[PDB]
C-alpha cells in the first residue's frame, strides 16, 4: 500500500543526493522485500568484510580450534587504515581477533588476512557460491577493493543479492548456530555504524552492521535489524557518485532507511 510511495521518495533521495542510490529490504516477518536499483551492481567496498569472516566462521565449524589460530603481522602488512593490527605488528593476531577487528572497526590488514586465509579472493567468491550467491564477487585485497570505479565489476554485487546472503548468514542456516550467533555478535558490537542505517530507524531498534567506504563517494552499510515488536529485518544501503574524490555521504544511508521504516 506504501510501497509506490516508498518508492517515489527513494527517486526523490536520490536525485537530491546527486548519486546512484541502492536498497534492498527484506522483511522476515512475511518475506516481503522492496527493492530500488535492487539488480544494478554497485561496488561492495569494506561490506565485503562480512563474507569473509562468515567464510572463516564457516572453516571453524570443522576446526575447533581454528578462531585461535595465530596470524603473523609483519610492518609489511599493514595497508591504509588498520587501527588494530597496527597495534601487533612484529607478533601476532588470532583469526578470532582479525574477524572482530575486520568487522568491528574495519581494519582492512585484518581483512586481507582473513582473505589469505581462504586462498585468496576467489576462495571468498567460492565461499558466496556454496551458500547460493551468484552474483557476489570479490576480485581483489584491501585497500584496492574499494576503488569503485564506475562500470568496473570487480568487488560488486546487487543489493538484492546481498540482502539475501546477509539474511542466510545472520537468521538463516548458511553457519552452524554457535557461528550464527558469533557473526550476530560480531556486526552487534561494530563501531562504524551509527551515522549510516541505525540513524535513520527508531533508536529502540536494535541493528547490528557492517559499513564500507570508497573511491567515487562510496557509501555503504549492510545491516540486520530487530524492530521492537517484529520479525527481524534485513536492509541492504548501497551508495556511489560521479567523480571520484566525492565526499561520503552516511546521511543518505540514514534517510533511504527512514524512508523504508516510515513505509512498514
Ligand atoms: C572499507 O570500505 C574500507 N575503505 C577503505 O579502505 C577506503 N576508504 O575508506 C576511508 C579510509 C574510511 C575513507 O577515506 O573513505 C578506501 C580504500 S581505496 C579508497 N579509494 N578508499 C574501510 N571502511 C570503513 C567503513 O566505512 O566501514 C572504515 C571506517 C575504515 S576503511
Amino acid at each position: 500500500a506504501q510501497t509506490s510511495a516508498v518508492q517515489q521518495k527513494l527517486a526523490a533521495l536520490e536525485k537530491s543526493s546527486g548519486g546512484r542510490l541502492g536498497v534492498a529490504l527484506i522483511d522476515t516477518a512475511d518475506n516481503t522485500q522492496v527493492l530500488y536499483r535492487g539488480d544494478e551492481r554497485f561496488p561492495m567496498c569494506s561490506t565485503s568484510k562480512v563474507m569473509a569472516a562468515a567464510a572463516v566462521l564457516k572453516q571453524s565449524e570443522t576446526q575447533k580450534q581454528l578462531l585461535n589460530q595465530p596470524v603473523e603481522i609483519k610492518p609489511a602488512d599493514l595497508v591504509n587504515y588498520n587501527p588494530i593490527a597496527e597495534k601487533h605488528v612484529n607478533g601476532t593476531m588470532t583469526l578470532a581477533e582479525l574477524s572482530a577487528a575486520a568487522l568491528q572497526y574495519s581494519d582492512n590488514t585484518a581483512m586481507n588476512k582473513l582473505i589469505a586465509q581462504l586462498g585468496g579472493p576467489g576462495g571468498v567468491t567460492a565461499f558466496a557460491r556454496a551458500i547460493g550467491d551468484e552474483t557476489f564477487r570479490l576480485d581483489r585485497t584491501a585497500p584496492t577493493l574499494n576503488t569503485a570505479i564506475p562500470g568496473d565489476p570487480r568487488d560488486t554485487t546487487t543489493p538484492r543479492a546481498m540482502a539475501q546472503t546477509l539474511r542466510q548468514l545472520t537468521l538463516g542456516h548458511a553457519l552452524g548456530e554457535t557461528q550464527r550467533a558469533q557473526l550476530v555478535t560480531w556486526l552487534k558490537g561494530n563501531t562504524t555504524g551509527a551515522a549510516s542505517i541505525r540513524a535513520g530507524l527508531p533508536t529502540s531498534w536494535t541493528v547490528g552492521d557492517k559499513t564500507g567506504s570508497g573511491g567515487y563517494g562510496t557509501t555503504n552499510d549492510i545491516a540486520v535489524i530487530w524492530p521492537q515488536g517484529r520479525a527481524p529485518l534485513v536492509l541492504v544501503t548501497y551508495f556511489t557518485q560521479p567523480q571520484q574524490n566525492a565526499e561520503s555521504r552516511r546521511d543518505v544511508l540514514a534517510s533511504a532507511a527512514r524512508i523504508i521504516a516510515e513505509g512498514l
